[PDB]
């Protein structure tokens, strides 16, 4: 029930518009694990990664709900490092990591978070 500003807030639309990148495809995670990815982000924009939960009715226009916003915490030139712990605050379910870089969007496909 929290609002978000990114362009794609529905998984179907995200999957049919954003670019899939393997660096964001972490696989299934369990509470206690850590999300930690390094991605090339170029020479003119700095990326931001969000973890959204996929939930809702099939009729809902919005089925992506933001759980975390992650900033680049690395020191590597033209790359971004995005790290966040998978705590119990992430209710078991299906999630997706999305990166906004300038006006473009990237994602790692859906994955599960389990107890």
């Amino acid at each position: 029930r929290f609002l978000d500003t990114w362009r794609w807030q529905n998984y179907f639309l995200l999957h049919h518009n954003a670019d899939f990148i393997e660096e964001l495809a972490v696989g299934d995670l369990k509470h206690g694990d850590t999300f930690d990815v390094t991605i090339y982000t170029g020479g003119k924009d700095t990326g931001i990664v969000k973890i959204y939960q996929l939930s809702g009715n099939e009729n809902d226009e919005i089925n992506l709900h933001r759980y975390k916003t992650i900033y680049d915490s690395g020191l590597k030139h033209n790359y971004g490092r995005f790290v966040t712990p998978i705590t119990k605050a992430y209710n078991p379910g299906t999630y997706v990591a999305v990166m906004k870089l300038g006006e473009n969007y990237y994602y790692g496909g859906s994955f599960k978070i389990s107890k």
